[PDB]
């Protein structure tokens, strides 16, 4: 019932298939699946404004946004995009993305707090949904 905290991953389903849809070649997909076993997420939320840092062993990115306000980030496979985040319920946000340049699959992500105390992130590329479960550090 509050997104802020330090989260560490405990499940990661369908990641490889998502990267396949995004054109990642086989060997890098496998290395990305290994690296995704160390996903850590740090969230600072205040009202409807968010700072979010997603890190692995060697790579870290920080996102900053307000619900309803377009902002710029990168897709899972690194292509820049304009993103817009909306609420779907008390503890779930959905983000639609659109590419700055070129084209490719429609991408989107979600974040959700379960009442069991988990953080659930999904990432979608066309018809493929990757699901990732996190618990408080």
């Amino acid at each position: 019932p509050n997104f802020s905290g330090n989260w560490k991953i405990i499940r990661s389903e369908n990641f490889e298939e998502l990267l396949k849809v995004l054109g990642v070649n086989v060997m890098l997909r496998k290395i990305a699946v290994a690296a995704a076993s160390k996903y850590a997420v740090e969230i600072k939320q205040e009202g409807d404004t968010f700072y979010i840092k997603v890190s692995t062993t060697v790579y870290t990115t920080e996102i900053n946004f307000k619900v309803g306000e377009e902002f710029e980030e990168q897709t899972v496979d690194g292509r820049p995009c304009k993103s817009l985040v909306k609420w779907e319920s008390e503890n779930k946000m959905v983000c639609e993305q659109k590419l700055l340049k070129g084209e490719g699959p429609k991408t989107s992500w979600t974040k959700e707090l379960t009442n069991d105390g988990e953080l659930i992130q999904t990432m979608t590329a066309d018809d493929v949904v990757c699901t990732q479960v996190f618990v408080r550090e």
